């Protein structure tokens, strides 16, 4: 949806260095990232693997890049602009419009986990919303793509607080974890702050790694409230599951009860 | 966590001022680097799971300000360091109880990896309780091989000292047993089974564990207790029998 | 010969041109030194193996070796007309002919179980006689079996593999074989083209080669060259990397039997 | 032997000369210190072990061993003759009566999974009864099988296998027990020629050593020297490793049997 950069120019700062540009021509909103090569080894392989997953995801709940710049030996991806922000320390007490926003973000992550695709980070600040009141998934920074459809991941990558606990207490199966579970995991943890509209654990999220740890893998996974109608609280506990091979498929949740509903 | 805490024994002994009930007040404290943190994930995770008789129950768990306190039962006449023991029927029953709670670690793939008398801790009711999972492993598997030299010096078996044989990699069911025959055999003598103190040089205690045939009976005990240490002090760790296979020993069979 | 019959006479770019006083005949001078790091004590030994072993006419033949003063000095062929950096060929029977003396060299050389690394126009030497030999063994390794990766990432970026540059799905294990037969087709279509067939600078920055490499497809011969020539450096020029052709069999290909 | 208080340290061989004055005899005493590394310690469990185990005429034993202040003092037969270094020994009669003594101490040791990993010359001592035993166990490992190969490049280089120091062709791994064949080989060539068998001498750098020993073909006895001890250095020193006999395949040589 560009050609180069001289159609664009820097307007403000957007929340790493995201920048809105507008296409000069079309007079259209964009997002403007750069991501820079430095020498290290892992952080290359991340280069690497961001430009991949960038490039090739087509999908509505997926932010797509529109084009690529290699500027100066740093590369510039050119994508959407959501221009309604992350849909962080949101609240969406009202069950049916959480229904629509998990539909759209399990579409998303179906797509990305059927191409292979694990993110790693699904936080609320990760998922962005528009005027069109869509909403799509977007930071790949520490997400991988896989060889097959059953291959381990082994790096500690991802913000802490929303980490399923076999991606915290990583001794028994020596680092290795389903990446894909795992982010099942972290679309639950979500999708329950959302209800809630706090953090779903009772442990700060910015507080240390043994408070932290013994919330989410000490403790029994977070419950949604009696409160709340049985096939919402029947949706978390399909994502919640400690053990990792119990907790549905994001595919499988796109059948679940609590989604079918608009 | 709003109860008082009274002794040092760091541990602590704390009184409920509710119900006036003792227990014993440990902290855990989070570290930044990963085989600390993940030591304490192997701790936290042992303390809160293990219910035994003969393993030192945890009640509570706290988090005060990034570190943890883990609220343990309390054990009355304190641990048998030192302690001397030379009825063979009261060390079959004493023996029984440390076992009873080792098969059950080992079956639920725990190792201890530093079973010594300092930490095997006795009450006024006069049984016993496996105490300190500092440096505890939980395994993958039944067969899944330790790297870790960690553990105290002086009562580790000698495969935990010459790793080059099999590369730093032991089995821990057998450490565990090779630690407690030491210790069993340290309660019939009233001293260290070993030519050394245990608080020597490292060449000095590897002399004596390794390079020695292992520790025996006196030929003045029983033919039953003399089997029995020698069922936990083999040499080379498959010949040394596991924890609950002992149970069927009949020294064990003195008891009661 | 011994180093004190032959000196130096001028410099090739560090190797020397050397004279055989005794028989007035040029020669090439490699010096090899020892450091006392352990990773250069493997490379030394991989180097020297691989000069003595080697016997065709299309790789660089070592003809003496000598201990002098701790370093270790190579008495290499000499080759007239330079290297084939920059070359241009458009007569395609002119290229056929290149293209499958590049090819017996490298088919040797991965029969042997050598994987040479750094196949690129700079290391394809050339003579008065017009026989082009494979050159430049410092980064090649001597393999164990017929299939078994390399972990180093050795070369240059430019004439790398996109898996050379990557590192990500086999976690920079790569088929060595493979990796060559992609920096011999890269070369091949420099020599078609005139130019580097990738859209960027050979001495580029790390990111904008790897976005030219690596996440663009591979380039194609114009549609204005032969469908022999086409369908060649697409055997070569494979992104998945065991869809390449061996040199082996990419010497029975319609394209080298032009070469007559 | 009982106690450290028993020995008189007399002259210099670290290693000491001692003599028990209650017994009037000469023994040889040694001491390890106790290192900081890990892998230091990893040598001194494995150095002790071997000292324990052996039990060969040609071999040194230990009689005793002993520990004070964190340093193991072990205590081995003294050999009052010295080493087997720069002896040009011609006679293919004698050469065959020490080549039947260092090849019985040496295939001991093989089929007791123990590689020495550092036969030389210096390293093989001779008494007054003119009985040769093997020394040095400081860089000495013992194997898990009969097929476990050896990681580590240690020992000295000039008595070194191509294999020992071409690391790269098969990832650092050697077989240790046709790499003590060799050096013994290279020793028994040392001992009939007078000479180091190779062109360049032992104290040389590593990149002239390598040529000599790596990239050169491995030496030969003259033509002029016996068909049996032409054949003996043979069958010790091929440059491809399980072309070297069994250190116990050549007790039953034609050349050691005189």
């Amino acid at each position: 949806a560009a050609k180069s950069l001289s159609e664009l120019e820097r307007v403000n700062r957007i929340g790493g260095t995201v920048y809105k540009v507008i296409h000069t021509p079309t007079s259209r909103p964009f997002a403007l990232k750069v991501i820079y090569g430095n020498h290290e080894d892992t952080v290359r392989r991340q280069i690497c693997r961001e430009i991949e997953i960038l490039r090739s995801v087509d999908h509505p709940n997926v932010v797509k890049c529109h084009d690529m710049f290699d500027h100066n030996g740093e590369i510039q991806v050119l994508l959407e602009f959501m221009d309604q922000g992350s849909l962080e320390g949101a609240h969406i007490w009202q069950e049916q419009e959480l229904a629509d926003l998990s539909r759209q973000i399990l579409s998303g992550l179906a797509y990305l986990h059927r191409r292979h695709i694990v993110h790693r980070d699904i936080k609320p600040s990760n998922l962005l919303i528009n005027s069109a009141k869509n909403v799509k998934i977007a930071d790949f920074g520490v997400s991988r793509i896989l060889a097959q459809t059953m291959d381990p991941c082994n790096s500690s990558v991802g913000t802490i607080a929303y980490m399923s606990p076999e991606r915290i207490n990583t001794d028994l199966n020596h680092g290795r974890y389903d990446g894909y579970a795992g982010d099942v995991w972290s679309l639950g943890v979500s999708i329950l702050e959302f209800y809630l509209g706090r953090f779903p654990f009772a442990v700060s999220r910015q507080g240390d790694w043994a408070s932290l740890m013994c919330a989410i893998c000490m403790s029994q996974p977070p419950e949604a409230p009696a409160t709340a109608s049985q096939e919402f609280r029947h949706f978390v506990s399909c994502c919640l599951q400690s053990d990792p091979p119990k907790r549905w498929s994001a595919q499988q949740l796109l059948q679940h009860p609590f989604i079918l509903k608009a």
